[PDB]
């Protein structure tokens, strides 16, 4: 985690809040110690106390993922992982509880069109912050190497059939 980037961690958790802050403002929620959901009145204002840092703690990290591993390259990767976290709870959770089967119990290759957009919603939502302050990331002419490798494998290909001709 660097130092710039765990500065701009606060500040993203706060804007965050304040887009939340807005589609709350737009639903109706008015602050209120009292915990209830159908008398609309919450006293963070159903985003509870740890509910408000519940997505504000996997921020860093993805970053450390980021780190450790082009834009939509990222932005797949990263949906990828934030759903495998949830599927590693899953499993162990149910693992431990003996309950029933989960239908996400499958590669990300096989799931439903959905299931990888709730997690890519999140993911353009935390790297559209990244890219409109400056962090340039990848993942960590084309035609023309691949033209030369083979040209390469040509060549070996030739000393080969050479070997041959001289037998």
């Amino acid at each position: 985690i660097p130092e710039k980037l765990e500065y701009f961690i606060n500040k993203y958790a706060e804007h965050s809040h304040d887009k939340w802050s807005m589609d709350k403002l737009a639903n109706g929620w008015i602050y209120g110690e009292i915990y209830s959901d159908s008398s609309k009145i919450q006293p963070l204002m159903l985003l509870s106390e740890k509910e408000k840092e519940i997505y504000r703690w996997p921020i860093k990290e993805s970053l450390k993922t980021m780190l450790a591993w082009d834009l939509h390259a990222m932005a797949e990767m990263m949906a990828e992982n934030y759903h495998n976290i949830w599927a590693k709870k899953k499993k162990l959770e149910l693992e431990s509880k003996g309950g029933g089967n989960h239908p996400l119990l499958v590669p990300y290759d096989t799931l439903t069109a959905k299931e990888k957009a709730k997690d890519r919603e999140k993911a353009q939502d935390i790297f559209k912050f990244l890219q409109i302050s400056g962090y340039v990331v990848s993942r960590g002419x084309x035609x023309x190497x691949x033209x030369x490798x083979x040209x390469x494998x040509x060549x070996x290909x030739x000393x080969x059939x050479x070997x041959x001709x001289x037998x």
